[PDB]
């Protein structure tokens, strides 16, 4: 069966954790992560790596990160530096991976929250830009969990 590694990036606190154990688990929380997943028919592997927001230079990391094959890049809507960070991390992931057009998904997290700070359009301006898919989720209430990391492996299939 076909495996997709994805891996999950983004300033810190933006929620990467938590949305990866809400996928894989099914609990919002406030190792490694595998699981066996159907998405429209094709049953398949999905290989989540979690990263930590910051890590000077790490050639290690990098070759880490250079195993996935897409990437969700995720800010927080009551962060306003997490989405100024997108870019850097949107190059990192060109860097790392020597392409100008990986697969990618841009996620915007703690959906539940009222008091956001990020408006949707600013963020579906800068996707719609990059020409890639953004998605707004909830790791707490699981709103549009299951949607980025499926979204993402469409957007490796059609690559
Ligand atoms: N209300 C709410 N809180 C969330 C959401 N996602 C994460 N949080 C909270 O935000 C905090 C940070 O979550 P975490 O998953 O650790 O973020 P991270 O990006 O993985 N952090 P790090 O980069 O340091 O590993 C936790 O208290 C977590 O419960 C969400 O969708 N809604
Ligand atoms: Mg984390």
């Amino acid at each position: 069966m076909t495996e997709y590694k994805l891996v999950v990036v983004g300033a810190g606190g933006v929620g990467k954790s938590a949305l990866t154990i809400q996928l894989i688990q099914n609990h919002f929380v406030d190792d490694s992560y595998r699981k066996q997943v159907v998405i429209d028919g094709e049953t398949c592997l999905l290989d989540i790596l979690d990263t930590e927001g910051q890590e000077e230079y790490s050639a290690m990391r990098d070759q880490y990160m250079r195993t996935g094959e897409g990437f969700l890049c995720v800010f927080a809507i009551n962060n306003t530096k997490s989405f100024e960070d997108i870019h850097q991390y949107r190059e990192q992931i060109k860097r790392v991976k020597d392409s100008d057009d990986v697969p990618m998904v841009l996620v915007g997290n703690k959906c539940d929250l009222a008091a956001r700070t990020v408006e949707s359009r600013q963020a579906q301006d800068l996707a719609r830009s990059y020409g890639i898919p953004y998605i707004e989720t909830s790791a707490k209430t699981r709103q549009g969990v299951e949607d980025a990391f499926y979204t993402l492996v469409r957007e490796i299939r059609q690559h």
